[PDB]
């Protein structure tokens, strides 16, 4: 060989030095919106009971039986609130994604004839106690967790029946 395959060489380890990298920061808010997801789908039994013994979702945490919403937190969760039968964990505002930064995740059920089904998606909110019916959360804040964001099972639409 000779000075100019050493020359290359030495541009091709440069090359290398300074590649690219893939999106993992997707990867990381996933893992990190999992405990959410965890925490919002312990509070499944108490909202049922409520409706199956009265024939009405629960309004708030008050009579649903769960505690305040400032009180479920984890790691990477600052609360979990409770209306009209739909549950909504919002993350938290540091130590955390860049991506899932104070935003906003919603679980909520449709009764049928023979059985009861859940979902899992972006935030729904409910008119009345006694609703059967879902639709967006708002049309006037950013508080959305991106479909990026989110395990493939957990992307439903308001519309979802
Ligand atoms: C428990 O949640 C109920 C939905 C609520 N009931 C009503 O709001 C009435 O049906 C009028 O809409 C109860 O008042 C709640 N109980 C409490 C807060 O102690
Ligand atoms: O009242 P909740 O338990 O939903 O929590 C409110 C929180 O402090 C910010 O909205």
């Amino acid at each position: 060989f000779t000075l100019i395959e050493l020359m290359i060489v030495i541009a091709i380890v440069g090359i290398l030095a300074a590649v690219a990298l893939p999106a993992y920061q997707d990867y990381t808010a996933r893992a990190q919106v999992s405990e959410a997801i965890l925490l919002a789908e312990g509070q499944k039994s108490a909202v049922t009971e409520y409706y199956l013994n009265h024939g009405e979702w629960p309004g708030d945490n008050s009579s649903a039986g769960v505690a305040t919403s400032a009180d479920i937190k984890g790691k990477y969760v600052q609360s979990v609130t409770v209306a009209n039968g739909v549950i909504t964990a919002q993350m938290a505002s540091s130590n955390v994604n860049n991506e899932i930064k104070s935003k906003k995740l919603s679980l909520w059920a449709k009764r049928q004839n023979g059985s009861v089904k859940w979902f899992c998606g972006q935030p729904v909110t409910r008119t009345t106690a006694t609703a059967t019916d879902v639709a967006a959360a708002n049309g006037k804040t950013d508080d959305k967790i991106n479909t990026k964001h989110l395990p493939s099972t957990c992307r439903d639409d308001s519309s979802a029946s």
